[PDB]
């Protein structure tokens, strides 16, 4: 069904072929190539023979890729600062897994401009599905950099497409990296991606997939997208490995940690051969899970000429160290970018990495706190990611707390499981199924190695699944008032955005549905952003009718009134807001913002809203934080907040197109989560705090009055709550 002719292929005489092994179509310059270049059709040919003529470091390659595309004479790209691995701009994924995710949904739908079109980027990406392969295959990482040039072809506005994309790739590979042209293949491999799909190439060189070229043009035959998006992905680590020729990708990227851990653990350094042959066959042979670690192991055993026991003896220490190295790097990005360990979402993933890593250290027989290993990452990488230096104290503290709290979790967890194993055993069970091993982790925090020595110690079975961790990983992703009769109406003019001191107004009745009145313009605040609705009255025929609720549906606001029969379509009414109720909310809402700037500064940049609610008497703010707020910190925050009131800084607002706002102010805007619209409403407290926000704010901080913090409470692991009161 899929085409894939390109101008380059035609002009340069590339041949389209069906692979003899996988049957799939691929393009080649080699008249003698019969296979697609992709394991198991072909094999890694570069271990001990770098296929890139000179050795590169991560830093060297990243810059090389970014430079080439930035300085291109026919298609220059804007260079774009990587985004956090924690997607603040969307609420549907836990972690960034791919550079394209920076630009979903808003840029692709056209609702937000690209930062630059076309753009070039190097995006740290995290993938938990490969986790059980890390340190075992020689090429899988939790955390890796995806380099990409992207182009967003909006209708009427071509940038570039397939012809240019494969010319660009081929140029970068052949002119910049000096790879052999007759050794590169472009394999056709249609792509489906959840939401959308299109034709794709895999670029293959000496058996390694060095790049993915994807042309998005269908969304959920399927259904053709309006915007055509060039979505590339080049693996930094794979490219570095292709230039080093080391027995594993880990020795090429994580040396600064692999070696230190070998020395400390003091481990009998392996026959290099075994490590080379493992990676070789691990290519040819995916862990499609099932039970095939055991077939991989048997295979490398026969090739090196030893038993699986002596193999396991020799490799395991390497497997452990590779995994610790990878997992700690991933935890540095995650924590730096704002992940607080916990039992939910990315906190749960951070916690999983911490616990998995600690157990690897214990299986090595290494007595070294995990934080020390993170420190190595901070030392090597802060040059190119300054944020690691800035966050260092918080990152290391979070690790130490988790390490310390893990030691207790384990003693009481051991006792608790041992008892419920014995229960299962006198219930005629001698196995323990996947599901229950998962639950043991999920609710007692024990990893399957621990369970098994407890279990076999009273006649019950260990059977740790090869894919245990990628399983547990899947768990992190847990889980109308008035409709449609509105769509045909104009957006309500929000007078409270023009003047948040407007207490009276005039307007025209557009609809009366049941007991909700709909105006053409209103100064009544609709519920949202933790700010309750205004109340007040509407006046019609000299008849005052109380407003008791004010909600928003799309862009149309509805007023709940006590007497719907007083109003008819076309009637002119006189609005009058309850000023006391409004003024107390304004104080609490702006207070909440004064607060957030104080919390961030006293606790740290990882501080993110998690919940927020205000009333006429008190407000509360829930935040992501990794420990109790101490009495002293409480007072430190209250002081700092009160200093900003007394200082009377300007509070201002403006609308900005989404990508502009983000690029000026960073992703801190997205506190209450994420807001639709081509343009967003930015509330700013001068040199203090800045937020994408819908509510009504005071012009000045002075107008908030004294801010008294009432108390603090834990809500759950990772979430602390602060309750305060504003005004004199
Ligand atoms: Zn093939
Ligand atoms: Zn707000």
């Amino acid at each position: 069904e899929f085409i894939m002719k390109t101008r380059m292929f035609e002009e340069e005489g590339w041949i389209r072929k069906k692979c003899k092994v996988c049957g799939k179509p691929f393009w080649t310059l080699d008249p003698d190539r019969e296979t697609c270049g992709d394991p198991p059709c072909d094999e890694y040919q570069f271990i001990g023979k770098p296929g890139i003529p000179r050795k590169y470091t991560l830093d060297e390659m990243r810059e090389k890729f970014l430079r080439f595309f930035e300085k291109h004479e026919i298609y220059p790209h804007g260079r774009v600062k990587r985004y956090p691995v924690l997607p603040r701009w969307r609420d549907d994924v836990l972690l960034v897994g791919a550079s394209i995710m920076d630009f979903q949904p808003w840029v692709i739908s056209g609702e937000a401009d690209p930062p630059a079109n076309p753009l070039v980027i190097s995006q740290p990406s995290i993938r938990f599905t490969d986790i059980d392969n890390v340190g075992i295959t020689g090429r899988h990482f939790t955390i890796f950099e995806m380099m990409a040039h992207h182009a967003f072809n909006y209708p009427g506005k071509p940038i570039y497409w397939m012809d240019e994309t494969v010319e660009l790739a081929f140029e970068f590979f052949t002119k910049e990296l000096k790879m052999k042209p007759e050794d590169i293949t472009f394999k056709e491999n249609p792509w489906a991606g959840g939401g959308n799909a299109g034709p794709a190439f895999e670029v293959l060189y000496r058996g390694l997939e060095v790049a993915t070229l994807v042309f998005m043009q269908y969304k959920k035959k399927y259904i053709p997208m309006e915007t055509k998006v060039v979505d590339t992905g080049y693996g930094l680590e794979r490219l570095v490995w292709m230039s080093q020729g080391t027995p594993t990708a880990y020795d090429a990227v994580l040396g600064y940690v692999v070696e230190p851990l070998k020395k400390m653990a003091g481990i009998e350094k392996i026959d290099e051969k075994i490590l080379m042959e493992n990676s070789r066959l691990a290519g040819m042979f995916d862990i499609e899970d099932l039970g095939d670690l055991r077939y991989l192991r048997e295979q490398v055993a026969k090739r090196v000429g030893i038993t699986v026991e002596e193999l396991e003896k020799a490799i395991r220490p390497y497997e452990l160290i590779y995994a610790i190295a990878d997992h700690t790097k991933a935890l540095t990005f995650m924590l730096a970018d704002g992940v607080v360990p916990s039992n939910v979402k990315a906190g749960y993933l951070a916690r999983l990495l911490i616990r998995k890593s600690i157990r690897h250290l214990r299986e090595l027989g290494l007595e070294v706190p995990l934080s020390e290993i993170v420190a190595l990452h901070i030392k090597e990488l802060h040059k190119t990611f300054p944020e690691f230096k800035e966050m260092e104290d918080i990152i290391l503290e979070m690790i130490e707390l988790e390490e310390k709290k893990y030691a207790e979790t384990l003693r009481r967890g051991s006792d608790l499981v041992r008892r419920e194993i014995a229960k299962l055993k006198k219930k005629g069970i001698k196995e323990i199924p996947v599901e229950k091993l998962v639950t043991f982790y999920e609710s007692h925090g024990l990893t399957p190695e621990i369970v098994k020595e407890i279990a076999e110690k009273e006649g019950v079975k260990v059977n740790i699944p090869d894919n245990f961790y990628s399983m547990v990983a899947k768990e992190a992703e847990r889980t109308l008032v008035d409709f449609e009769l509105l769509k045909d109406l104009p957006d309500t003019r929000r007078l409270y955005y023009e003047d948040p001191f407007m207490k009276e107004f005039d307007a025209k009745v557009l609809r009366v549905i049941k007991d909700w009145v709909i105006l053409d313009a209103t100064a009544f605040y609709p519920e949202g952003g933790g700010q309750p609705y205004d109340t007040g009255v509407l006046i019609v025929n000299g008849r005052e009718v109380k407003v008791t609720n004010v909600q928003k549906v799309g862009k149309v606001i509805i007023h709940k009134v006590e007497d719907p029969g007083a109003f008819k379509e076309g009637m002119i009414v006189h609005g009058k807001i309850d000023w006391k109720r409004r003024i107390q909310h304004m104080r609490h809402h702006t207070g909440t913002h004064v607060l957030m700037g104080a919390l961030v500064r006293v606790l740290g940049r990882h501080v993110w809203q998690a919940g927020s609610q205000l009333t006429t008497d008190w407000a509360r703010l829930d935040i992501s934080h990794y420990k109790r707020i101490s009495e002293e910190e409480l007072k430190e925050i209250e002081m700092l907040a009160n200093r900003i009131v007394m200082e009377d800084r300007k509070v201002t607002w403006e609308w900005l197109p989404r990508t502009t706002a983000e690029q000026k102010y960073g992703f801190r805007l997205y506190q209450g989560g994420v807001v639709p619209g081509r343009e967003i409403r930015v509330v700013k407290i001068e040199d203090w705090d800045v937020q994408a926000c819908g509510g009504t704010h005071l012009p000045s901080t002075g107008l908030v009055g004294p801010i008294k913090i009432l108390r603090t409470e834990r809500i759950q692991d990772g979430v602390e709550r602060i309750i305060f009161a504003c005004g004199e």
